[PDB]
């Protein structure tokens, strides 16, 4: 049934539908009375929950002089009467007027939290490839909740599909053990391989060649154009800028190119470019 602010009137055309609509949005039945001066006052405080809650739950008004035999099927013992309803079933409510405090009360105590919503919000957007935009979700989401499991994975899934691996360890390694299950088991797993997937001969290498010559540029610069190769950028970067920190003719300017190359890649909408890019202006001039 369509709502105006989700705010619905019951009759016998749309009780059915309501019924059903409770089983995946909570509904609040309103069993209520033009002739009642407790529903005059509590028939106002009601919309405007119904408005300010943007869809959580609707309001499904029964008008028990319009609808008397409906009204009946329900059982009131009084008019008003106010009932939570999931699942097709009455949950909690009340009779009589109340104030704002204890509607909100009952409502809070079944609707979703802010952090299971922003859950969901991010769950769609990687559903729709937008790790990128379900990330900053996942983080208020995941701080909100006290850093709880469910959110943790989820926030750990969207670092690794954006090439976060060590923040996504990170986020794992706070997991309570008895949360290892078979989800976790299968993010470190993917870790694991994408660890060596990016572990290639030629850096290894290099790599043991700059652990040994902790000073020869060119090295190091060579080295970081192979850990590029791979998206493993920040390593790159960190060590093109130690060595910038230092000399910025370093390894006859292949050091500075090579290290706005990088930037060059990673483009405008990139944190980690961003950053880079202004310490490279302070470095600079
Ligand atoms: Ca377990
Ligand atoms: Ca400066």
């Amino acid at each position: 049934a369509m709502s105006v602010q989700n705010i619905v009137n019951i009759n016998e055309s749309n009780l059915q539908q309501t019924l059903e609509q409770s089983m995946t949005t909570p509904v609040l039945f309103y069993f209520w009375s033009e002739r009642s001066q407790h529903c005059l006052q509590l028939t106002p405080v009601l919309e405007s929950l119904a408005a300010q809650y943007h869809g959580q739950f609707i309001l499904a008004k029964l008008d028990c002089d319009a609808e008397q035999m409906i009204a009946a099927q329900f059982g009131l013992r009084a008019i008003p009467t106010v009932y939570l309803f999931q699942n097709g079933q009455p949950v909690d409510g009340f009779q009589g007027p109340q104030p704002e405090e204890a509607i909100r009360a009952l409502l809070d105590k079944v609707l979703p939290r802010e952090e299971e919503l922003k859950a969901q919000q991010a769950m769609q957007l990687m559903q729709e490839g937008n790790y990128i935009d379900a990330l900053p979700l996942l983080k208020d989401a995941w701080q909100l909740s006290s850093q709880n499991s469910e959110i943790g994975l989820l926030l750990a899934e969207a670092q690794i599909a954006l090439n976060r691996s060590e923040e996504a360890e990170a986020v794992l390694k706070t997991i309570p053990l008895q949360d290892q299950d078979t989800r976790y088991q299968g993010l470190v797993a993917q870790i694991e391989l994408l660890k060596q997937a990016a572990d290639t001969p030629e850096i290894q290498q290099l790599q043991q060649q700059v652990a040994d010559n902790p000073q020869d540029a060119a090295l190091a610069t060579q080295l970081a154009l192979q850990l590029h190769q791979v998206g493993r950028n920040e390593e790159a970067l960190e060590l093109l800028f130690s060595h910038l920190r230092k000399d910025l003719t370093a390894a006859e300017g292949q050091t500075r190119k090579t290290f706005q190359e990088i930037l060059a890649a990673l483009g405008t909408g990139d944190a980690l470019a961003s950053k880079y890019r202004r310490q490279l202006y302070a470095l600079l001039y």
